[PDB]
């Protein structure tokens, strides 16, 4: 389909609320409130049985992986999963599993059974490159290639799950991935998602995200870098890939803190306004639609304050999402970057469709500053009047010079505006 439609949620089951054996079930409810705030795909992290033999924290690393077969009954049962997935279709919402193949937990089923599939060491038993709950899977194994696509298959096939995100990292070739494509695109064409910055990916994969821009992003916040480097990175990204590539825009996901520790609650907005109207494809992180600065325990018992108050961090979420969602701007239009007055300050880009325009300013450091923009290639001389989706007020911009001078402060423009 038309990928660039997809507003992603990432949930970690185990840790959502509800009793021991019932986090489907709750998810399952939760499933109307994500459709309501917007979002049409969820993410699942890793929901497998977890390793006992090596095992960090009370619980384990969801991604140190014991049976890619089951489910962690701590979770749900496989009537729970495959329920859940059929409200998230009766809803119109897409179900991702998170697919780790790259590391299997130490006792896996699969060390046991076949102790070739892995990387072993000087005496025969299976390991792995990086000193533990974990141990390298050898994928110059026929056998464990046709394994892997075959589970795969089967929770495709049996729960009727619409993506995976994969673990690329390490020792799998590009061509297992593509093999995986060659086998399973005729059973259901699936949303296809990694971490990855390599280019070669997207021969595989539909979406990747990555940590260049991430961190160039932390960096600005921290005060330890330019929003420059973040910016024009991204202004050049296009360059780094092939033609109908998507990346993934993220604040935070599992793997990093949670973004409101580094920002003020006025800061963060501008940040989501970003988050959402950039070019791309978003993420809302389980928690960050309520701006929790808790950290998720991810190896002990663990559940996340969601629900959660219905504050203003919440209800911008809904409000960018459900806009995006219901106009075809982002997912058909063009977006190009506009070069500004204080690029040390302002974030500025503008979409196009073609009629249908809308221009972002944000203003993250929040203190008032007038910023001029650039309208070289279009336009010199008019007088515009948005809608600044962000709030609903009123804005109008003059451009007299091919330039456009714009106060901006505390409050995002997002200026969604129409000519002829």
């Amino acid at each position: 389909m038309n990928l660039k439609n997809l507003i992603i949620y990432e949930a970690f089951a185990r840790a959502y609320p509800g009793e021991k054996g019932k986090k489907f079930l709750s998810l399952e409810k939760d499933l109307e409130r994500l459709k309501g705030m917007g979002i049409n795909t969820v993410w699942l992290m890793p929901i497998h049985p977890t390793g006992v033999e090596g095992r960090k924290g009370t619980l384990g690393s969801p991604y140190a992986i014991r049976d890619y077969y089951e489910i962690d009954l701590l979770i749900g049962t496989k009537g729970d999963f495959k329920k859940f997935v059929k409200r998230a279709h009766e809803l119109n919402m897409y179900v991702l599993m998170d697919m780790v193949l790259n590391h299997a937990a130490v006792d896996n089923v699969l060390v046991k059974k076949h102790p070739e599939w892995f990387l072993r060491d000087e005496n025969g038993n299976p390991t792995r490159k990086v000193p533990s709950d974990v141990v390298d899977f050898d994928y110059s194994n026929g056998e464990l290639r046709e394994y892997m696509i075959n589970m795969m298959r089967y929770w495709v096939e049996e729960f009727d799950v619409d993506g995976f995100r994969c673990d690329v990292a390490g020792l799998v070739p590009l061509d297992f991935w593509l093999q995986a494509r060659k086998n399973l695109d005729p059973v259901k064409r699936l949303i296809w998602i990694s971490e990855t910055h390599d280019p070669y990916m997207y021969q595989a994969f539909d979406i990747t995200y990555d940590y260049d821009g991430y961190y160039r992003f932390r960096d600005f916040i921290e005060g330890k870098n330019s929003l420059r480097e973040y910016i024009d990175f991204l202004r050049m990204q296009d360059h780094m890939y092939p033609r109908g590539y998507i990346k993934m825009r993220f604040l935070e996901n599992h793997d990093q803190p949670r973004v409101a520790k580094f920002l003020s609650r006025e800061s963060l907005m501008h940040w989501i306004a970003f988050l959402f109207t950039v070019k791309g494809v978003p993420l809302v992180h389980n928690g960050q639609e309520y701006a929790l600065k808790e950290d998720l325990d991810i190896f002990n018992e663990y559940t996340l304050p969601i629900p959660g108050e219905e504050n203003e961090i919440f209800s911008l979420h809904r409000k960018l999402a459900h806009y995006r969602y219901k106009t075809n701007v982002f997912s058909n239009g063009e977006m190009i970057f506009i070069r500004n007055d204080q690029p040390e300050r302002v974030i500025s880009y503008l979409w196009r469709h073609g009629n249908r325009f809308i221009l972002c300013v944000l203003n993250p450091l929040l203190e008032n500053t007038s910023v001029t923009l650039d309208f070289s290639g279009i336009w010199e001389n008019i007088c515009i009047h948005s809608k600044n989706v962000f709030n609903d007020d009123i804005v109008r911009v003059s451009v007299k010079n091919s330039r456009a001078k714009i106060k901006v402060g505390r409050e995002p423009l997002i200026l969604s505006f129409v000519l002829y």
